[PDB]
C-alpha cells in the first residue's frame, strides 16, 4: 500500500533508467500504483530497462506523432488493465527538439521543420494524449506533464523554451477539457537533472563555450535554491509527480507546481 | 498512521470549527500528525471548540503581536511536545484587517493605524512566527501560511489584498531563512470558503451592494473553476495543506500552491 | 515633425483600413515617420487601401512563410528607402489561425497541420522577420509585434492563444538577439478591437452558439477596465505602438506593454 | 516641441542631482512641462540643489507621513500654479525604509515599527497623494511612482522589496479609484542606479555584507540585460517615465512600465 495505492497510472517517456519518467515509475510503483508503460521505438531495448522497475508493467508502443498510435491508445490500455477498470492518471514525460533549435546552433537559424517537430512532440502531444486517454479516466484522475520554467529567456534552451512555453498554455486548455471528466491537468517545473543528454553537454561534447554556459547555469541554480538543488538526483521530482497523482491536491488544475528547490523565486 | 504519521505539527488560527485552521487540524490529526494548537485570546472558548478535533492537542496562548508571546513560543512548545523532540511543521492560518480597510468602507479612507494592524498580524507575523519556531524545527520540516491571490485588484478586499501581497513577498524571504534549517516555506491560495465572516456579508449584513458584489464574485469563482469550486467545504484546502506538510513536495520553497479549483488560470 | 520624426519605420499586416496595422501606419505617418509597407498577397487590392494613409509608403510583397520573400526582404527595403539609410523600426502585425484552431471547434480536434500553420505565421515569423531585417536596423531601433494576453485560458481563442503564448517567449529570445544591434524587442497586449469579420465573430457571422462568448468577453473587458475599453477604436493601440517606436522607452526589451485599459490587472 | 510642452506636473521626491527625481524633473522641465516640486527635511537643502535645474518651480515642504501636510496637498499646489488652473502629473518618487529591515541588518533581526514606518513612504504612500491631488487633476493625467522588481526575493533589499510588492498592489486599486477620473496611476519599475542611498551603502556606512551583496547584484543586472544597463546615470529610466505622463502610452492602468534594460526578462 502507499501514496499511490490501487491507482492505475500510465507513464510514458522512459528511454533509460536516467529518465525522470523511470524515477516517476519506480516511486509510483513503490507507492502502490499499477503502471502501464509506453515506449517510443526502441521497444526491445527500453523493455530491458523497464525490467529494473520494482514491478512488471506492460509495455505498449506509442509514437505520439502517429494518429494510428494515438487512436489505438485507449484501446490497448484497456486490454493492458482489464475490462471495467479505468485509468487514474497519465504522465506525459515526453520532450523533443533537434539540435538545430537547442544548444550551440543559433536561435535565428533553426528552421520551422525542426521547431515544429519539437512543438508537435513536446507541446501538442500533451493534448492528443489527454485526448486519446481522457475517456478511460476515472473522475478524480490526474494528468501531469513535465515543464522547465520558460518565464525568462535563457541561452541554449532557445526553441525548446518556446515549445515549453506553448506547453504551459496547452496545459490550461486541456485543464478545462479534463474538467468535464473530473480529471486534473498540471505541469511540474523541475530544475536541471543529469540524464544522458545533460552529462553529454557538461563534459564538453558540445564543447568549451556551451559546456560552460550550462555548467554555470546548473551551478547558479544551486546558488539561488534555498534548500539547494541536487542535479544528480531525480527523487525529489518523482516524489512531486506522485503527490500530484494523489488525493492530496484535489483542487489544483491548469496549474504548475514547481520542484526546483524554489530557485525560481529567488533572484540571488 | 497516514499522510502525517508521527510528525508534530503546529496549527494556529482556530477560532471556531469553521476556521480553515480547524479543518487543517482535523485532517492533520486523522493523518497521524501530533498537534500543538495555539489560540489568540478566547482561550476558554476556543478551547471548547478544539475539543471537536478527533484528538486532544495542547492549547497554548499566542497573540502574534506580542513579543512576550513570541519569545515564550519555542519554549512552551518544547514543554508541549517534550524534551528532545522537535517540530516538523508550522501552519500560520492568521489573517486580520479592521472593517475600515476591508469591505464597504472605501480604499482611500482606511487610515494607516488600521492598515498597519492588518499588515502586522497578516503579513509580518508569518516572519516573527517563523523566527520564534524555526530553531526547534527538524530539517525537512514545513511552514505553510494562507493566501488569497492578490495578483489582480478586486473590490472590497482592498487593503487586506495589499497585506496578502506583502505576505507572499515575505514568504520568499523566510524561505531562504528556513533553507538554512532544512525547512520549506510555502503559501496556499484558496478560493472563498464560507467561515462565520463570509456567511455574514453574504446575507446582507454588509447590505445589498456589498452582499451582491461578493455573491457574484463567489459565483464567478465557480464559473471559471474547471473542477468547480465548493465554497461550503474546506476539505479540499485542508488536504492541500497536509500534502505540503508531507514528504511529497520536498523541493517547493518560497512558493505558492493554488487550491482554488484552478479558477485563477482561466479567464472565463 | 512629431513623435516619429525622421524615423523610417516598417509596418506589415495591413489588409484593410480596419487593421490595427493600418492605424499604426496612419498615426506613425502623422507623427513624421517614413513608412515602408509590406502586404501579403492581395497586392493590387490592399494597395488601394494603403492609399488612404496620409502619405505614400512603398508597398513591397511579403509572405512570411516564404524564405524567398524573407531573403529578398532586407534587399528590397534598402531600395525602398535608399542606399546608406537604415531602418529605425519593424512592426509585426501578423497573426493567423485557420478556423479549426480558433473558431468554436472543439480544441482537441484542431489538427497539427493547421495549428502549425498558425504557429509559423503568428509566433515564428516574428523571429524570421527580426532575422531578415535586423541587419539593416540602426541601433536604438525598435521591433514591436502584437499580443493578446495568453496568461489565462479563455474560450474560443484556443490554439491561437497557444500560438500567442509561444510568441511572447520568442519575443524574449529575439530581444537578446536584437540587443547586439542596439534594437529593442517588445510586444503590445491589446484588448479586442473590431475588425470587419470580427464583427462577424460577435454580431455578424460567428455569434450563435458559443458566439455570445465574444460578447461577455467584449463586454466584460469594459467592466474590469478602469479607464474603460472602446473596442470600436484602435487609436489607443496605435498610439502605444508609436511610443514604443520612439526614444521615450529606451530601456524596455523582451517586454510586453499592455494597452487594454488595464482590464488585465483587475479581477472585477 | 516636447512630449510634455504645456502639461502641468507635480514631481514629488528630489534629494540629489544624483537621485531619480532631479532627473525626471530637468527632463520634464525641458519637455515644456511646468512643475511644482516637493521636498523633505532640509528644503533649504533641496532648494539650492534645485537651482542646478533647467528653470523655475517652487518647493512645497511636504512629508506624506504628516496629515496636516497631506491635508493641504491640493490647495498649496493650486496656489502654486494658477487661479483655478489644473494639474496633469503626479510623478511620485517618494520611498524610504530604515536600516534594520535593510540588508545589513538581517531579515529576522528587525521588528514591525521600522517596516511599518518605511511602508508609509514606500508602500502605503501612493495610496495617499492619490486622494489629495485627485479632484485637482484633469482627465488624461497620471499618478506614477518608482518600483524595483519585487518579484524575486532580492536579499539585502529585504523589507524594501516587500514594501515593493506592496507599493504595487496599492497602485492597482488607485488604478480604479482614479480611472473614473480618467486619470492614470501607473508604475515604472527600474534598476539600482547609483544614488546617495546606494553610493553610500558601499563606500563606507555599512562596511560589507549588504555591500558585496549589492555590488553582487549590480554586476548582475548589467551582465543580464540585452540592451545593457548603466548605473552611473538614470536618463533612459527618467525618460521612460515621461512618455508615461504624455499622451503616448494611453491604454494602461495599475501597470508596470519597465526600463531596467530587459534584465527582468533574461535568465542568463
Ligand atoms: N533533464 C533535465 O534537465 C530536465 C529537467 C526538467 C524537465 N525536463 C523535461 O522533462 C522531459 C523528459 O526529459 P528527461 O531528461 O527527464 O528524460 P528523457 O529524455 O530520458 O525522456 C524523454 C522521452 O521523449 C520521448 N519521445 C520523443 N519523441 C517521441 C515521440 N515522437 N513519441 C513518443 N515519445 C517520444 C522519448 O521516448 C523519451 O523517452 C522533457 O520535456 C524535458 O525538457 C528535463
Ligand atoms: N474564508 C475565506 O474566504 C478565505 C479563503 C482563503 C484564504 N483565507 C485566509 O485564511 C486566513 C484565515 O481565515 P479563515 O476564514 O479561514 O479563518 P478564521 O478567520 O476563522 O481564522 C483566523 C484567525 O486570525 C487570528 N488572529 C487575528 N489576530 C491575531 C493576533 N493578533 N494574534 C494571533 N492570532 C490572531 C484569530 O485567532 C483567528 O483564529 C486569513 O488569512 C484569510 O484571509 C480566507
Ligand atoms: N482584432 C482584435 O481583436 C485584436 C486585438 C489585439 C491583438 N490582435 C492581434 O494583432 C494581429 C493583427 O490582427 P488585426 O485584427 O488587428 O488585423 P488584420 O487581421 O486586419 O491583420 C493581420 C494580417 O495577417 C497577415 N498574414 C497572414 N498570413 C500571412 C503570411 N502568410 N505572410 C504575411 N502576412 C500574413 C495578413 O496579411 C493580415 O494583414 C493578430 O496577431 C491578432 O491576434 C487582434
Ligand atoms: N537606486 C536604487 O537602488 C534604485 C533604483 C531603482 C528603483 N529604486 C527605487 O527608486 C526610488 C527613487 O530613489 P532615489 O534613488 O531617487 O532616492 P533619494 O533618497 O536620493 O531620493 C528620493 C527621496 O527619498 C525620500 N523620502 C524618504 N522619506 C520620504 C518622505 N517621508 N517624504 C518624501 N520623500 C521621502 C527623500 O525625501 C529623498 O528626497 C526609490 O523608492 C527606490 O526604492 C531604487
Ligand atoms: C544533448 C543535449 C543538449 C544540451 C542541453 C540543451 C541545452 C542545455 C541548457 C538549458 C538547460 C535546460 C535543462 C533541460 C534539459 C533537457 O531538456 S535534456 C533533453 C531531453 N532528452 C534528451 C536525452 O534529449
Ligand atoms: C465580515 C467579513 C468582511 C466581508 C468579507 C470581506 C470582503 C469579501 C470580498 C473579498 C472576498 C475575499 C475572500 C476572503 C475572505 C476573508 O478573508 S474572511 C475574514 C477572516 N476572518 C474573519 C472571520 O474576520
Amino acid at each position: 500500500t502507499g501514496l499511490l495505492d490501487g491507482k492505475r497510472i500510465l507513464v510514458s517517456g522512459i528511454i533509460t533508467d536516467s529518465s525522470i519518467a523511470f524515477h516517476i515509475a519506480r516511486v509510483a510503483q513503490e507507492q502502490g500504483a499499477q503502471l502501464v508503460l509506453t515506449g517510443f521505438d526502441r521497444l526491445r531495448l527500453i523493455q530491458r530497462i523497464t525490467d529494473r522497475l520494482p514491478a512488471k508493467a506492460p509495455l505498449l508502443e506509442l509514437d505520439v506523432q502517429n494518429e494510428e498510435h494515438l487512436a489505438s491508445l485507449a484501446g490497448r490500455v484497456t486490454e493492458a488493465i482489464g475490462a471495467g477498470n479505468k485509468l487514474d492518471g497519465v504522465v506525459h514525460s515526453i520532450g523533443f527538439m533537434p539540435q538545430t533549435g537547442m544548444g550551440i546552433n543559433p536561435f535565428f537559424d533553426a528552421p520551422y521543420a525542426d521547431v515544429s517537430k519539437g512543438i508537435h512532440i513536446s507541446a501538442y502531444s500533451y493534448a492528443s494524449m489527454a485526448k486519446a486517454l481522457l475517456p478511460i479516466m476515472n473522475p478524480g484522475g490526474s494528468i501531469v506533464g513535465m515543464d522547465f520554467d520558460p518565464s525568462r529567456a535563457m541561452p541554449a534552451y532557445n526553441w525548446m523554451t518556446v515549445a515549453k512555453s506553448a506547453l504551459e498554455s496547452v496545459n490550461r486548455f486541456v485543464a478545462r477539457e479534463a474538467g468535464k471528466y473530473g480529471v486534473r491537468s498540471n505541469l511540474v517545473a523541475a530544475g536541471p537533472i543529469r540524464t544522458l543528454a545533460m552529462s553529454a553537454i557538461v563534459g564538453g561534447a558540445l564543447g568549451e563555450e556551451a559546456g560552460a554556459q550550462i555548467q554555470l547555469l546548473e551551478e547558479g541554480w544551486d546558488q539561488r535554491a534555498p534548500i539547494g538543488w541536487n542535479m544528480k538526483d531525480a527523487t525529489p521530482v518523482a516524489k512531486t509527480v506522485c503527490a500530484l497523482l494523489s488525493d492530496w491536491l484535489p483542487a489544483t488544475t491548469g496549474d504548475i507546481i514547481y520542484a526546483d528547490g524554489g530557485a525560481h523565486t529567488q533572484l540571488l
